[PDB]
């Protein structure tokens, strides 16, 4: 669980934080409303490892693979699985519509996978923005009495390196991979103020990937179901947001600050945009095309 | 109230964060375990303003004026009323043994102050212990139903710039002005392992003030309760910490990780130590002996 007494931390020897030595002299590491930026150089996993292990904690981890993205799934999970909370307890949530061409995937102690079935849309664009209903739906079942915290990301990515319970909070978004060095002006938000997600070009923070978000269980919930009806609101009035599901994250997360923010080593595409100096890992990752 | 259902923020027009610039280039910004520390720069004050207005926070400041600290009250709720919280809902507790001897000073708006008479103990020491034990008592009494945060702070002090919402989390420490700079094996912990207090050479983050912590109700009184249970037991063993609840203050700081750290700009003496580059502001300073 989350939010419960908290027994002591053991003894533990590390190197002392120094106050006056910045962790990053390149990057932003701190929000203008003090949520951590996550890059690495910013964290103590092992302090961190100690903190959520003694609360026992659960991460969700959802990923919809309807129709051809079914191809993507054996890569995904065995990459998670040398990758993606190590040491901790994982619930994989495989949405599909083809549970037959769930690859079998050897899992290690702690973790396990559920195979959801849903209905497959026509369109790739209902089929990404109707992820927002799933999980919300789902949210009200199954993930409250069995995950503490969810992670919602793509399917048509790998693993290469470490993700694990420094981006643990009430409510994270991940910085776009395409879009960390813009200016707001820049940033492809909806700019129709005839959509929910409207953005004026003179607002705006980041621009979030609708590829990785998460958070608590209830913080979750709370996105998912705001977009699904936002994105019904703009339905009903023959609207659709120009980045679809990402662009109503985008919104939601203007007015809802998250409570951390993940760096690009979090969500990026090697063959197209490199390895910059900015990065010293790359942690997950577009599988090429 | 706290964790409770948040609307959504109003459009509001700030400069955009700078993914690629640092917001500050000569100070540690973020702990290794992703707790922000505040410092003058890292913090837009009219974003987190919104974010606790919305929740109509109220905050709890806690003062012991005992015997002829009563001097004090006038300057340090004077300048409070010009610094602290301004514009939010504010409850003065002032714990004294001369409920007589309490200064009249006018109050904004939404303020007030509540009298505490308790008992004076002889020695000095033992009225700056005893502190732990009566927030304490008082938590588990008036401070659950009348705010959602409470701050500890000594008395012989005054405000000189802003002290704001920047510093509400559930858990804060802040950084003793005498040994921000230092290494761990300087710091003045107590040493003997005999005490409860006893924190090991290779041990530690940071020197905590004693003068200048708090957090949400829940766990400033599991805080106020571990230091006073652990100084009971170092009394029936015979043993006083070096620098009494501060070296206890300094054990369960390392134990339980603060959510947020604040810099020396919020504890600081001008006359012992001056005005350093690295303090942009000084915000809360001792009186001048
Ligand atoms: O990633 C895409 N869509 C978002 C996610 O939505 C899910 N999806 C989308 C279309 C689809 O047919 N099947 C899916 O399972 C997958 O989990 C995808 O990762 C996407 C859409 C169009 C083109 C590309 C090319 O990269 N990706
Ligand atoms: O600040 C001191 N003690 C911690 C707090 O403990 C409370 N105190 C302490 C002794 C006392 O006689 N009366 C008090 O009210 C005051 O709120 C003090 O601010 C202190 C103790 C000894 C010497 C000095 C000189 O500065 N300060
Ligand atoms: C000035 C520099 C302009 C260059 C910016 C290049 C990144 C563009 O990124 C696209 O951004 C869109 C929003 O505007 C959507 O998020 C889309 O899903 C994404 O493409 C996805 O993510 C990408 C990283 C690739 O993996 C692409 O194949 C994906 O479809
Ligand atoms: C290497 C540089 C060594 C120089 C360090 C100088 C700061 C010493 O600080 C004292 O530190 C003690 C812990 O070791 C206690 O917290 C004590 O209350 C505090 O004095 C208090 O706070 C001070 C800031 C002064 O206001 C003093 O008058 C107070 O009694
Ligand atoms: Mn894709
Ligand atoms: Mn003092």
């Amino acid at each position: 669980a989350i939010g419960e007494f908290m027994v002591s931390l053991p003894r533990m020897v590390y190197p002392q934080p120094k106050v006056l030595t910045p962790c990053r002299k390149d990057v932003l590491v701190v929000t203008p409303w003090l949520a951590p930026i996550v890059w690495e150089g910013t964290f103590n996993i092992d302090i961190l490892n100690e903190q959520f292990r003694l609360q026992n904690t659960t991460i969700g981890l959802t990923v919809f693979a309807i129709k051809k993205y079914v191809a993507f799934l054996k890569l995904f999970l065995e990459t998670a699985e040398k990758h993606f909370m190590v040491g901790h307890r994982v619930h994989y949530y495989v949405f599909t519509d083809q549970p037959a061409a769930v690859p079998r995937v050897t899992l290690g102690t702690g973790r396990q996978l559920s195979v959801l079935e849903v209905r497959a849309y026509k369109r790739w664009q209902d089929v990404s923005m109707r992820r927002m209903e799933m999980i919300s739906d789902f949210c009200e079942r199954r993930f409250l009495s069995e995950v503490d915290y969810l992670v919602c990301v793509d399917v048509d990515m790998e693993f290469r390196d470490h993700v694990g319970v420094e981006i643990l909070t009430p409510l994270f978004g991940t910085l776009h991979p395409g879009f960390y060095g813009s200016s707001r002006e820049a940033f492809t938000y909806e700019r129709r103020p005839q959509s929910q997600a409207y953005i004026p070009k003179d607002e705006g923070d980041f621009y979030y990937g609708g590829a990785f978000f998460g958070g608590s269980v209830q913080e979750v919930q709370r996105l998912t179901r705001a977009c699904h009806q936002a994105m019904m609101v703009d339905q009903a009035n023959g609207i659709e947001a120009v980045w679809h599901d990402e662009s109503h994250l985008n919104k939601y997360l203007l007015r809802h600050k998250p409570t951390k923010v993940l760096s690009p080593e979090y969500l990026w595409d090697q063959q197209l945009l490199g390895w910059p100096a900015v990065l010293r890992k790359l942690r997950f990752t577009a599988v090429p095309k």
